[PDB]
Parts: structure tokens; sequence; C-alpha cells
């Protein structure tokens, strides 16, 4: 039977809505509560025998500090595949934000650390079902909200090409692992750039597919509207194969319009891109945050494509800078609305839930919230003063404001296939010492995603890919385009690569 609240429990939510409990009225509440809860009790028992997900036993293990030099494995595995397919004989490594039954996920959390989900995310059943062997779960920021890669509660993830730097993130772990060579591709979340950032810090291919498109499903959710999945991988083409395998509608997911359908990424991927027209965002560089030798080097990168046939021109969309804050505003009152005050899945969406996820959440949560990292604690502060005393008006806002800045991108795509600048505005940077700044933790965590995050917003598709060295280390262009044409995305991407040639690896 569903546990009942105290006296002491109900006075509070009364105090919490302002209500004021009359001495008769202390004493009615308790039975009405009671009689209400009647209902919970059997939602209990109908899950418990319609509902419950079956057992799962699978191998882990925690990998000693020689096998995980760059602290980028949370526990390693060995998951053999359902069916053999196009990723048979490879090995794949799965960020730590998504589920794998039967092995340990923390979301680089304390707050999640012990729990053990019952459920696969629907992404890692269809990797498994197109050959792939789950090698593992990769590391990724303190409940993914850091663009950098010193958050996570199980330490620091050191980029490949320099330990003593950031890997980048929320996907810090799964783009080292990349990276380094441990593992074939891996899979990532991107709500700020999560997926982009770290594969452009590490030297590797990052795609956020457009909105909707790979289904969620499994996933921590931190703001629905902005939550994506998508692959790191090498190359270009090893992005798109496994974007094959992964997209498409699951049933369970509802960012996923009735409408989504997964394109025809391979067949076209190395068509020629003579005729292309690329537009260069202006607004993608020269930001006030910036190493202008990155900016350049992209600038130089974007320019080279017409040696190829296309035809590439600046374009000024202001609107970009704009998304950033209304990005802003939907992540933080959205978050703490939905990944904190929700535990993670929130409410009021149709949909596959993770019941069991929730619970284990919300009594560590309050119990380990001290151990929250700092960016996940403004959010919380910040966005609870934005749900209470702002009466959450100001999302209501941006959210009417994001039409305008979807159209925006829209219109420069009607004159260009593609737009084109800075994955992000500087190299990896080194890790800041364990005695940093508050406010320079803040501004080191979430200062690189100035162009990445207004494409979670508007959910246009995006992928990183190398653009080239500056200093010795990995800079990245950006390659956006117009919802569900991820095909053409990749495609100018795979040109790029071609054109600009193999990129070396951090082991050379």
């Amino acid at each position: 039977a569903t546990i009942r609240p105290d006296d002491k429990a109900i006075d509070a939510a009364a105090r919490h809505y302002g209500i004021t409990l009359d001495k008769t009225a202390r004493l009615e509440w308790p039975a009405l509560i009671d009689g209400a809860l009647g209902s919970y009790d059997v939602v209990d028992q109908l899950y418990a025998d319609e509902a419950t997900p079956p057992t799962t036993s699978r191998e882990h293990a925690v990998p000693s500090a020689s096998e995980n030099p760059l602290s980028a494995w949370y526990v390693t595995t060995s998951i053999p595949p359902t069916s053999d397919g196009v990723l048979t004989g490879r090995r794949v490594a799965i960020k730590d934000n998504v589920t794998v039954a039967g092995v340990p996920m923390m979301n680089g959390s304390r707050t999640v650390e012990g729990f053990t989900p019952s459920r696969d995310a629907t992404v890692v059943t269809r990797l498994l079902a197109a050959g792939a062997t789950v090698a593992g779960k990769a590391v990724c920021e303190d409940l993914c909200f850091s663009g950098s890669s010193f958050t996570p509660a199980s330490g620091p993830v050191r980029n490949p090409w320099d330990r003593q730097r950031e890997a980048g993130g929320s996907s810090g772990g799964s783009a080292a692992l990349v990276a380094n060579g441990d593992v074939d591709f891996a899979i990532g979340g991107d709500q700020g750039g999560s997926i982009r950032i770290p594969a452009a810090f590490c030297g590797v291919v990052g795609h956020k597919p457009t909105f909707g498109l790979v289904p969620y499903t499994g996933a921590f959710p931190i703001e629905r509207t902005i939550d994506h999945l998508g692959p790191i991988t090498r190359t270009v083409h090893d992005a798109a194969l496994m974007l094959s395998v992964i997209a498409g509608r699951d049933g369970n997911d509802p960012r996923q319009a009735d409408s989504v359908e997964a394109g025809d990424y391979l067949s076209t991927l190395d068509s020629d891109v003579d005729g292309l027209r690329i537009g260069i965002v202006r607004e993608g560089f020269g930001h006030a945050v910036s190493q202008p030798e990155v900016d350049d080097a992209v600038r130089a990168a974007a320019h080279s494509l017409t040696e190829i046939g296309c035809t590439v021109e600046e374009v000024n969309i202001p609107w970009h800078l704009h998304a950033f804050h209304i990005w802003n505003v939907i992540a933080t009152d959205g978050g703490a609305y939905q990944m904190l005050d929700g535990n993670g899945y929130g409410m009021n969406a149709e949909g596959l839930y993770d019941p069991e996820l929730m619970a284990h959440f919300a009594s560590r949560r309050i119990q380990h919230a001290d151990a929250l990292s700092e960016t996940v604690k403004l959010v919380a502060l910040t966005g609870h003063h934005g749900i209470t005393t702002l009466g959450g008006a100001s999302y209501g806002k941006a959210r009417n404001l994001v039409p305008l800045a979807r159209a925006a991108y829209d219109t420069a795509l009607r004159q260009f296939d593609v737009l084109v600048m800075p994955t992000l505005p500087y190299v990896a940077s080194e890790l800041p010492a364990k005695d940093v700044d508050r406010a320079t933790f803040i501004t080191k965590a979430l200062g690189m995603i100035a162009n990445t995050a207004p494409f979670d917003v508007t959910g246009h598709p995006s992928l990183s890919v190398p653009a080239g060295l500056v200093n010795g280390l990995p800079v990245g262009m950006m390659i956006t385009g117009r919802h569900f044409d991820d095909a053409t995305v990749l495609r100018v991407g795979r040109a790029f690569e071609k054109l600009r040639g193999a990129f070396p690896t951090p082991a050379e």
C-alpha cells in the first residue's frame, strides 16, 4: 500500500500552497488524503502485476586506474549483440545518463549513483540488434549540466590530446573514449551542445540529430524540449551509419512527432556537393569570449569548400545571439522544474516512464544535494526563482519566442543549404584545480555553448567535424541544416573530411 503522509507533511504541503489549516482541518485532511491514495494503491498493484520490467543479469566491472587512464569509463561491460548487422564487430560506449538494464549508472552525480536500471534505452536495443557490442558506460557531467569535463563526481575526464586539458562536456567520457580509440563509437546526449562540444575538444565527430529523430527513451531527461541523443564517432561515415541504426520513432517518446521517419544517410553520403550553398554565420565568430586563432582556422576551413564546387558566402543571423538567451531561460526554468522538481522525468507527457529511477533519484537528491555541481545549483536557485516568484512567465515568454528563432534560421536556410560556424570559440583549456572559485567554475563550465545551444532550442540537425589543430589542439567546424535534412549535413561533413584529408589521432 502507498505510503501516507504524516501530519507535519500535510501541514508543510499546505504552507507550500499558502493554505492555512484550521484545527478542524488538520483533523479531517488525513482521512481524506488516505482515501485519495486508495487510487495510488491500485496503480501500485496494477503496476506490480502488469508493467514491471523483467529482471536482467549482465556483468560489469569497475576499471582499475590502469585500464581507465582518462577516467572516461564509469563501468565496463561486454554485452553481446542480439543479431548481426551493419555494426557487427564494433564496440560502443554508452553515455552514463542512458539506461542499460542490469548495469549501474550515476549520470556523473552523487544523487543518482547506486542506481541500476531495469530497462534498456531504445537506442541501446537498436544498437545491439544491429550487431554492436556494448563496451560500457561512459562518464558524463554531474546531471549533464556542464560544457566542460570537471564536474563528474567520479573525477575530471581527461582529453586524450592533453591529459591536463578538458575533454569537454556532458558527453566528455564518450568523446574521450572514442578519440582515444577505446571504442569504435558512442552514444551521447546533447541539451546545450553536450555531443558537439566534447567531439570538438577531443577532435572527433559529434552529431546532434534533428530534434525528435532519435528516441530519447531511456535517457535521463533534463528539459523535454531540448533533449537529444546522437552519435559520437571518429569519422562522418560512422556517424551516418550509427544514425541509420538509431534513428526512428519508437512510440514511447513524446518528443517524436507522428511524421518522424528515418532518412537515408548513406546512399548519397559521398555524392558531389558541387553547387551546394554554404552560409558562414557571422554571429558565430568574434565573440568577446573566444580565441581568434580558432575562429580564423574554422573560417579558412569553411572557405576551402569552394575547392570542391561549393558557393561560400557570409550571412547575418542576429537571432543567433538572442537564441542563446532564449535557450538559457528554457534550460534554467525548465530544467529546475523538470529535472529537479520533476525528478528527471517530470510529468504531463504521454510516454514510457521509469518510476524506479524517479523514486531513487528523489530520495538521494535531497540527501546529497550539497554534492551537486555548482552549475546545477545555479540552475536550481535561479530556476526556483523563475518558477515561483516569476510564476514561470519568463519560460512562457521564451517559448513564445522560439518560433521566431526557428524562423530566423529557416530563412537563412532558404538562401543556403547548410550554415557553418565554429563549434567552440576556443581549444581545450586546462582543468581547474580542486579549489576553483565558484564564479570561475560557472564561467569555465558554461562559457563555450554560445554557438551550440541555440540549435538545441530550435532543433535543427547540427554536426561537429574536426576542422584542424590550433596550438596542437583540436578545433571543430559546425554544420547545421534544415529539420530532418541530416543526410545533407552529413554529406557536407563527409565532403569536408575528404578535402581536409585524414585527421590526426592524439596517439600521434
